[PDB]
């Protein structure tokens, strides 16, 4: 695919532009309005691969750059993820890494308005709590272009694992309306459950009262300053594993199975799937109902 | 200077492309009107080195690459020479005009109008270097380039070093065999190592003294690169003539004879070039076969 390829093209060119730039001690007002472009335009050359005419654009390099460093991820480490093998691409667009530690999500224009008026509040909160979080992990933001048609890409970390596959899948929300997975989706092999197809399984999650405190002071945290952002219409992301992954939980020694659960917030933005009441109101249903999974 | 510094990010970008792309066995005439443009635009992004405004466009990629590899130069060997470490200037081309580090090649500054015509030729010059096995008094051309800052287009020409990466040039000659006087000025010859030309040639008696063998291989060279710049309807052309008096890789080197009356390495080719024009050449012939 062309976007893909083109893609792959700029995440090599931008990661080698940046191991020019030395690192910031501190990041600016203005790196938070920075981009890179590039327009690239071959005339009866390259034939191969990449197409002729395309442009590639990264947001806030220096803020993705530090937002990587403050998750851990090392500049050429991320390279290699990106490009070293090919991504494999899961049911817009939504690809991830071969070595599946990374997520790349299509999303659209006024998706990408909206991440630029939080990012900086989200670096703050990030370095406050030392990349420790339930919320998506961004890594980069980029628009890869073809002919006038624009494509806008998102990379965050796997919340789930690179080894250990995932075995079931829940959106939790809390909603008081209905919510089931339809028929259409349960004929997929790892179909994403909702809210009543966990309370109709009887599902609980067993992990124990020291790492469930833990949880839930990130969780409470995390949510309060969805909250501060008067963002909502999120979920839990819940999967679970039947017998470096920064998302994960280990069931209890006492639990009745032996699991491994990952959970991370999410959102129609943020699902690991292709693209398609007040906010304190929210959040408190959304608590309540997830504090009532274990 | 950032004409420089954007020039070197553009060669290393450019032969960095060109790994992906596997060489051709065969060039096509599309690989002749061929060209690969960047323009690079950082918005309150990183006010270092470069700058944040730029383009660079390299002219027929895939023929220059080809070129490189009839000289007997390597894709590799070509970046490491033009961006390991930073070239030097020298001050006496009409624009810029830089060396190598390790002194193997030169890079000249031309006008658009002159990437115009020579862009006209580049066939013709390609289809000769093959017939002649890259064996040639004329430049060898390994590429050509448009770098831009800000509104500016400066068009820039890399060619192997007629001169030595290791002996110095002493004395140095620009001959043309014109009717009037050419001379060097005053001015000139101040200078450390002063061009010289035709009058300064004659008055100072200059001869080139090499032996038969490799004077018959010169001058039947130097024929048929002097016919294909008539065929080519091309002028105003010199030979460059180097001395290395032995006091202290090289094409276009021929060492003194045994019966010289000095121990010197000379360095001829042809130069201000590839682009009334049959005398130019008979007179031009006339007056270099006649140095020795
Ligand atoms: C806090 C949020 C993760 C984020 C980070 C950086 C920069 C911006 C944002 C953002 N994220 C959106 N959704 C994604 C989402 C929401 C909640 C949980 C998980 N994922 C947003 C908005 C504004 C409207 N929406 C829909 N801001
Ligand atoms: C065109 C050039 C400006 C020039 C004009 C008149 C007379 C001489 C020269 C000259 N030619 C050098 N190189 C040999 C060379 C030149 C061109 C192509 C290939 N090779 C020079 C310098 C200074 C250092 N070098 C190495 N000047």
């Amino acid at each position: 695919d062309p976007l893909v390829g083109v893609f792959l093209w700029g995440v090599a060119h931008s990661i080698n532009e940046l191991s020019q730039v030395p690192p910031p001690v501190m990041l600016l007002p203005d790196d938070f309005k920075a981009s890179s472009k590039i327009k690239v335009n071959n005339h009866l050359f390259h034939r191969e691969n990449l197409p002729s005419h395309f442009k590639f654009k990264e947001y806030c390099p220096q803020v993705f750059r530090n937002l990587r460093d403050r998750f851990g991820i090392d500049d050429q480490d991320y390279l290699v993820s990106l490009t070293r093998n090919p991504p494999s691409e899961s049911e817009g667009r939504f690809l991830i890494s071969y070595d599946r530690t990374l997520v790349i999500k299509e999303v659209s224009s006024e998706d990408i308005a909206d991440m630029h008026s939080n990012l900086s509040n989200y670096h703050q909160y990030i370095v406050k709590c030392h990349g420790n979080t339930l919320l998506p992990q961004f890594l980069g933001m980029y628009r890869v272009s073809v002919d006038n048609e624009d494509s806008y890409m998102l990379v965050m970390r796997n919340m789930f694992s690179h080894r250990l596959p995932v075995h079931r899948k829940y959106d939790l929300k809390g909603s008081l309306v209905s919510r089931e997975a339809s028929d259409k989706e349960k004929v997929k092999e790892l179909p994403t459950l909702k809210d009543m197809d966990f309370l109709n399984k009887n599902q609980k999650v067993y992990i124990g009262e020291e790492e469930k405190k833990i949880f839930l002071e990130k969780l409470k945290r995390d949510v309060e300053f969805l909250v501060q952002l008067k963002i909502m219409d999120y979920s839990l992301l819940l999967g679970i594993h039947d017998i470096i992954d920064v998302y994960a939980i280990r069931s209890a020694e006492g639990a009745p199975q032996k699991e491994v659960y990952f959970m991370g917030l999410i959102d129609i933005l943020t699902q690991y799937d292709a693209k398609k009441v007040h906010p304190e109101q929210y959040a408190k249903r959304f608590l309540d109902f997830i504090t009532n999974i274990f």
